[PDB]
């Protein structure tokens, strides 16, 4: 089996490690960081790193390559095993027994051009900035307005990062649903809004304001037209994978 | 009486028509922007604008000087009549009809000096940023500690602003208390603490981060430490003033 793997900046010497031990029964074809830009093709991605590593992969990975993350920072949704668990690993794949998850981009079109998100897109103030009236449009229905900072797009997967710290429910991330939230609104509206994944979002704002993608700076917009992608990362779990069980350790929801 | 006039940047119109009405009855000894710098004393300060350029006035106001604050619009809290109502201001100024407000700022000192603030003070990291381990440390206690984007420090005056964007109480502006709201912190910590007003507190950052005072950007400080001035600045109502009308009508808050 033809496996390429990704590694976070200073993880470089994991990332050797787990290389010499997955070349007794495969071929690694590809080994670099996740920094490093070019498009990565393999029947697997394994990523050394976290949540942020895995982003970073996914959108190196030829469309359709499944792939698997090694928590190598700490504790994230996109991580599916630890590494003393890397025999465990070795055991799964010899069998090809993972669930795996689709997990789907959003595309984001304004005059900054076409940009692509795992978790979400957020418009939002400086913070010399005064206060914002944005408007809402989904789908061929009239607006919903808000005089905020700003706004968060979010997809299941972002649903668990920044949205949730604002107010946002627990998105599962098999849910086919897009999730919308101000970020600190006039008149108490802090509450998201959940749309179905087939309705795509327009986003304007009264005068022009900062755009974040997954969390990166990209330029100043009024304007912009969100939706579901088909480009899609997959993400191999082991069988006994329990999503519930991070909602518990890492966001610290639900604990007895 | 010995009247001195501050308008906004832009209001340098309904600051003339304010002057020449006023004029017909009193004395204009000083005309200009409430953003341009030196302590201004008079027998009265009227300010033109809202509760953004009170704020600024009350800066300049020598210790003692009442001021009273005019608002393009709807009704402000920390302004008195509405532009219209010049009528039954000179009625009230003739006959002295006020209600005496008093309100006490606070005291920031750090790195980049002593600040004054009637509002409040924010630390918040860069849009760019990662989130910061912040810790509150209240007058005499252990400490609080969050990870979040920042924290809100603010007095009655300021819960209306935006304390009150990202989750606070609406603290009613006589009340001896000082209130402290993260921004956006994880394991759901979005609820303010509020303690009494003759505490100090003490709040540190794993960095640096930037400080706004009311609003005003400042600089980037890793340490402050806030309490309560013996500065003050005071404000003539009219006898029908209500808080609470504003509360429905500006905020949003309570109405049938």
């Amino acid at each position: 089996m033809k496996i390429a793997i990704l590694y976070r900046e200073e993880r470089e010497k994991e990332g050797e490690f787990l290389k010499e031990k997955i070349s007794k029964e495969h071929e690694v074809i590809e080994f670099g960081e996740a920094n490093a830009p070019g498009r990565v093709t393999a029947d697997l991605i394994v990523v050394v790193g976290g949540d942020g590593t895995v982003l970073k992969a996914a959108k190196k990975a030829a469309d359709g390559t499944p792939m698997v993350g090694f928590k190598a920072g700490r504790l994230g949704f996109l991580t599916s095993y630890t590494l003393d668990e890397i025999d465990r690993f070795l055991e799964d794949l010899r069998n090809w027994n993972f669930r795996e998850e689709t997990r789907w981009f959003i595309q984001i079109e304004s005059e900054l051009g076409n940009h692509l998100a795992l978790n979400d897109v957020t418009l939002e103030r400086d913070l010399s900035g005064k206060m914002v009236e944005i408007e809402v449009e989904v789908e061929h229905h009239s607006s919903m307005w808000f005089f905020a900072d700003g706004v968060v797009i979010s997809t299941p997967t972002g649903s668990t990062a920044y949205s949730l710290s604002i107010g946002g429910p627990i998105i599962f991330p098999e849910c086919e649903v897009l999730e919308i939230s101000p970020i600190a609104p006039q008149f108490f509206l802090t509450r998201s809004v959940v749309i179905p994944s087939n309705f795509k979002v327009v986003v304007e704002s009264q005068r022009d304001i900062n755009m974040l993608v997954d969390g990166v700076l990209t330029g100043k917009t009024k304007r912009i037209e969100v939706k579901k992608s088909r480009r899609y990362v997959r993400i191999l779990r082991p069988p006994e994978y329990d999503y519930v069980t991070v909602i518990r350790d890492k966001l610290g929801y639900g604990r007895r």
